Formats: C-alpha cells, structure tokens, sequence
C-alpha cells in the first residue's frame, strides 16, 4: 500500500558526500576500485580556500569527496565572503565527525522541487534544522536537516554543472572508467532504536514503510512517493548468540550512522568481474563467498529467472540471489570501506517489475536463512 | 671532505611512517600509483584496539601508514597494557598532528646498532625527547626524538617480522606489483630557518654537512658516516619575484614538516612508465614536462653518460638529470600526494660512484637555471 504521503516534491537521489581527512587519496582509490569517473572539482585551483571536494560520478551515481584545509588560509573570511562552495561547511564540524566516526558519509542529498520549502515543510514536521537554505548563484539552493546520528539529509533544488564554485576537471587528468554501475539505489542507516528513529524520519518527509516480505536485527524501509527514493534503518537485537554487526557497527562507529550504500549496476557480472579483478592493486574486496550448497539449492528457488549457465556465472563472483513477490534481486556486498568496519557497499542488480519500479525484489531479507541453512547443509 | 663524527652507528633507513586519518584508503592509492607491495599489518584482526597500521614495501622501501580507531575501543587499557604495536602511537597526538598537517609523514626511522644508547646519546646532545626508548618482544627497541616541526627521528634497533606485533598479510590479499622503485634515498624538511635547524640536528647526530657543488631556497644536506642516511633540510628566501614554494609549504602546511622523500629506482624509465600509466587511474600525477629546448640543451652537458637514444627517452617521460663533480642524477617529481600543496616524492636514479657512495651527483642543485635559461630561450 503506497498512500503517496510525500509532504513535499522529492525527485532522486542527487549525491553522497563523504567527509574525510584527505579527499584525494579516497577520491582516487574509489575512483579505480568502483569504475567512476573524475567529474568536477572545487579546492585552491578554483578559488576555494576551505575545503577540498572531488566529485566521481558514473551513470546517474554521484559520490562527492569532501576535506578541510588549514583554517588559516580563510580565517579573515566571513559567512557572506566565504570560498566555499558548499556553504554548509564548517570545519569544526567536518574534523569533530572525521575524528569521532573515521571514514563515512556525511550528507545523503536528494534532489527537490524547491530545497526551500522543503525545508520548511520539513522542520514544521520536526525535522532538526542542519543548515538553512542558501541560494548558490541564483540557480541552486541548498538546505540540510538533521536524519540520524552525525548524517544529515541535504535537499537540492535548480531553478534550471554540479553545483556553483565547481569547475569540470581538465581531460587529461579524467580517464573514463566505467564497471557498469549506474545510480544509488537504497542507502541504510543503522540506529540504537529503530522505532524513534522511523518516526522522527518518517514524521518531516511523509515517507511510508515498504514492503517487506536470530535475525541479527530489526529493520524497516522509508520510501518516497514512486518509491525511487529508500531510506532504509536497522537496529540491532541484544541477546542473539553472535553479537549483532549492528551494534558493532554502532560501537566501532561512535553512535549512529550510514551502514551502507547499494549501488545499482546495469550489469553486475560485469561490474564484479571488473572490481574482483582490482582487489588486490587497490580497490575493494568482497565479502567471502557462500559455500556452493548455497548455489547448489538455488535452481529450486530461480531457476525461472536465470539459465543455469549464469548460475554458475554466480558463484564464480559470489554473487547472491533472492527473490520477492515481483522481481528476483541479485546482490554482493563488499567488505568495509575503510579501517573500521563500519561503511560498506552493495552492489545489486533488479530484474522484473516493469519502466521498473522501485524496490523490485526487496533487499534479500530472505539471504539471513538461504545462508544459514547453507551453511548447516554443509557442515 | 667527511669528518665521520657520527654520535652513534646508524645503518640505513628503515621506514617511513604517515599519519593519516584513514589508513587503508591511503595505502591502496600508494601502493598501486608506486607499484608497492602490501607486505605486514597490525589492526584489528591482529588484536591491536588503538591504530591501525598498514607496511607497503618495494626493494628495502617501507612505507608505514597509520591510523587512529576510537579511543573508546581501548578505553580500559594502560601504557603497559596496551594492544598498540607502535608504543609511541597516541590518539590525541594523532589526530592533532593530521588535523593540524594535512596527510604527512610523522616519522622518519633510521636502523641503528642500539636505540636506547642512540636515545640517550641523542638527548644528552641536546635532541629533545619524544618516546624514551621502548622495547619490543626481547627483540627490538623502539624511540624517538623530535627532527622539525612534528616529525620525529625514530631510532630502531635488533638484537637478533617487521616488528613485534606485526603479522604477515595473507598471500591472496598480497598482489606483487613492483615498478622497479629499491630504496629511499634521502627525505628533506622545510623550516623557517635552517640554521637553528641545522645546529640543532647536527648537533645531536653528529651527522656532517654535505658537498654542494632568484634560488628561491637556501638548503643544506645532513649525512651519516658513509653519507648513506641523507637529510636535507630547506628554508625560503623572502622577497623574491615569485613566491617561494617553501614559504608557501610552511603555511599550508601550518609550519615545519617533511616536503619530499626521493626513492630510488633501478631502473628509473620503467619506473616512470608504470607510474604515468596510472596517473589518471587512481595513482600519481607528476609535475609538468620541460619545454625541449632543455632536452635539446642535454647533450652538451650529459653527452657522454646518456645515448641520445635515452636522452629521447628521458623527454617522453619528462625526467629530468643533472652532475656534480663524480656522478650524473636522474631525476623527476610527483605533483603533491595529498589535498595541500605540501608534501610530494621525487624519484630518482643516480649513475657514477663506483659499490654506490652516497650522493653521486648530488640533488639537482643546477636544474635551477637550468630550466630557468631554458624555460628563457623558448620565450
Ligand atoms: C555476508 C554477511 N551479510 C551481509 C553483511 C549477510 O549475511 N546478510 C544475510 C545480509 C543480506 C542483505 C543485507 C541488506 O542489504 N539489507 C538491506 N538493504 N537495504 N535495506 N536492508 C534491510 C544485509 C545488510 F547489509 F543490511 F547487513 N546483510
Ligand atoms: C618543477 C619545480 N621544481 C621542483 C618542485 C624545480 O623547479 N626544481 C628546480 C627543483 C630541483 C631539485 C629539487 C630537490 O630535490 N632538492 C633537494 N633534494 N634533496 N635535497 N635538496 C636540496 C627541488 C625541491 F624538490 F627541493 F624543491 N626542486
Ligand atoms: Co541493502
Ligand atoms: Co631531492
């Protein structure tokens, strides 16, 4: 049931932006480990003497890399006759969250009808301001509001490339690289409580619950109104035999946060072919594999879908199947993103619902005992 | 003329430590922009709750990258309870040092035959103390005293696998790039001003003054006994025409500090090959060519070293060579390896000497004017 509850006019996602100590260095990495490409820019060559932010972008995917300079180099500046293009930042903000979670995600931003209203509308339903709307150039607004822990949900508007104060990278110094991947498909964040958590978030955006047909947590799906726009939140369950990765998540982390991103891939034996292939000369690694009694038992549940040729095309990658009551999902998970283990990227692929609706598959919920289960066949 | 007044006998170099904010995504872009192999860690899965610390070798090059987790993780520990496989590591301490610097080099780590007689010897000459002499496992002891800025001069010594604590990272996760890189050859400070600088680390060592056959600087070497561990150290000269790069160091770099670690090569135009190769893939960028009409100047200076077959080939990869009195240099450097404009590599082949003396041809002192007459004649 979608009740089409939206308060406001949200589009799709925009961009995530990544707050670290050096954006180069993990701008660069994830630029050859994910296949994306150097898109935009703005630092000292173009003016900014207070942070630091590369933009990789690939298909409709934007990850932007955001570091602070010395305050020194913009300490006669002020609010108004600032450098920085993304008039949010602050540096006291960005080192405070960069010491206190390591590497992650610092704004999840979605694109509006008008930023402005949204942002009003969203705190008149107790959103928790983050930083008022500002019109950049008379073309974008930007405002962000708080969504959980240190993470805040940033609105973007155009009147009408990236953003103002951002110059396009020279050629050269851009190689286009390209794994298949091709937009954000859901982003999970991961909370003490879920219930206080979902109503705060659900109470300013008007989002409903998806769809969802020892756990290891409790979770729950936030989805705009043609359901393109998930906003997933888990929690963990205290008691279970091995301890939640929620909680752990939520210790190593410092409180609540982004857990993970999963990114949509017009064809992910392709995309993991590729990023398998880079594990080891600096990019990312895969989670371990399921044992073969996994894919063994799958031609039972999706043999429909998939000729057994791709099957085995699965568990070479060690790619994971499931399936809804509309669409079958193929996903892998990499392992964290950086030393804690904290953030950590899907990569997924959805086929059916068609012109394809939003959450197509679900999220293998069904995955926890299709592993387990496994997992004792085996042994 | 070599006095050999060394203090202490000290080896060779050993590592070079970086203090970042995330170690994992840092030694990725390193080791596949420098073709370094991932070699040891300590880190969680090692049981170490305080840093996480990340060895990329090639040849007898080490590069160290180390990182804080949260304090809350060790929040029970004491100094002689501690997991950290770096004694001297604290939270605090690093996460000032990257907050205030920028990603840079926090040690510089020199073999010696006794680390706790180098310490004391050190101090009693006037080194100020940094971590007192510490010993690891029965079999290696560890200290260090402060060199400029915030880096430290870290003795180590063996009685008798990189260090106690340390474990060998499985063979799969372990790619054997390598682009021909052996060794660092010499690491080079900028100070306000050297002469302190230099009365101060002189005097601690005894390490002797180096031959050297608008600057924009004024430099001077640091060297051992067999001129092998080679410091350099710079300082501006104000009010040149242009603004001189170390002044524009000192305040980007919020003061005092490593500004480039030369590594020599075995064979400098592979190394350069592979490198450019990934410069636009995630790895390092170098610093623009010269204009030919240097390379055309070359051969009346480097004529009898270099077929012009391979003075071509320097032109391609924009290498740059220069002589002193015994040997010819071969030399090129990076564009900076993080956001600021501060700490960058150089690389380098040296040819002459013959068995190798240390310095053979000196630092490229004459590349001043020349590129400076050449960039002249294009004009
Ligand atoms: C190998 C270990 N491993 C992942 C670490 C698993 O075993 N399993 C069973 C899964 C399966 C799916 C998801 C997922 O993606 N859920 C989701 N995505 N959006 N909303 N939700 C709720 C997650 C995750 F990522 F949440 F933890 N774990
Ligand atoms: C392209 C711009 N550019 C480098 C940025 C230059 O134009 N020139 C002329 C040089 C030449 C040599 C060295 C060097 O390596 N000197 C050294 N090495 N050890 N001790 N010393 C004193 C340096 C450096 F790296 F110090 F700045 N600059
Ligand atoms: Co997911
Ligand atoms: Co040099």
């Amino acid at each position: 049931k979608n009740p089409k509850s939206d308060k406001f006019k949200v589009k799709r996602f925009h961009h995530i932006e990544f707050w670290c100590g050096d954006a180069t260095n993990v701008a660069r990495r994830f630029s050859w480990g994910l296949g994306m490409r150097f898109s935009a820019k703005s630092d000292l060559s173009t003016g900014n003497m207070v942070h630091a932010s590369y933009l990789l972008t690939s298909g409709d995917l934007r990850f932007l890399f955001t570091a602070p300079y010395s305050p020194s180099l913009s300490a006669g500046e002020i609010k108004p006759t600032t450098t920085a293009s993304i008039p949010s930042f602050d540096h006291g903000s960005c080192r405070s969250f960069f010491s206190s979670h390591g590497l992650g995600v610092r704004a999840v931003a979605i694109e509006v009808e008008d930023a402005e209203s949204a942002f009003s509308i969203s705190v008149a339903n107790g959103a928790i301001p983050s930083s008022p709307p500002i019109v950049l150039n008379e073309a974008v607004t930007i405002a962000e509001v708080k969504l959980y822990g240190d993470v805040v949900l940033r609105y973007v508007s155009y009147k009408a490339e990236f953003l103002p104060g951002f110059e396009r990278v020279e050629d050269a110094s851009s190689f286009p690289l390209d794994y298949g991947i091709r937009r954000l498909d859901h982003a999970v964040g991961n909370v003490p409580e879920l219930g206080p958590a979902l109503t705060y978030v659900a109470g300013f955006t008007g989002f409903h619950q998806f769809a969802e047909f020892e756990s290891g947590l409790n979770s729950a799906v936030l989805a705009s109104n043609d359901e393109m726009v998930l906003l997933p939140i888990n929690e963990p369950v205290h008691g279970t035999k091995r301890k939640s990765q929620i909680q752990t998540y939520l210790e190593h982390n410092e409180g609540a946060g982004l857990q993970h991103l999963a990114l949509m891939s017009e064809d992910i034996f392709r995309t993991l072919r590729e990023m398998r292939k880079r594990s080891s000369i600096g990019g990312f690694d895969f989670m371990p594999s399921p044992p073969p009694t996994y894919y063994q038992n799958l031609k039972k549940r999706v043999g429909d879908v998939l000729s057994d040729d791709q099957i085995k095309e699965c568990e070479e990658l060690g790619i994971l199947v499931d399936r809804d009551d509309q669409g079958t999902l193929l996903q892998i998970f990499t392992k964290p993103l950086g030393d804690r283990p904290t953030i950590f990227i899907e990569i997924i692929q959805r086929v059916g619902c068609m012109y394809q609706s939003g959450g197509c598959g679900g999220f293998g919920k069904g995955n926890f005992s299709e592993l387990f289960k496994s997992i004792e066949e085996y042994e």
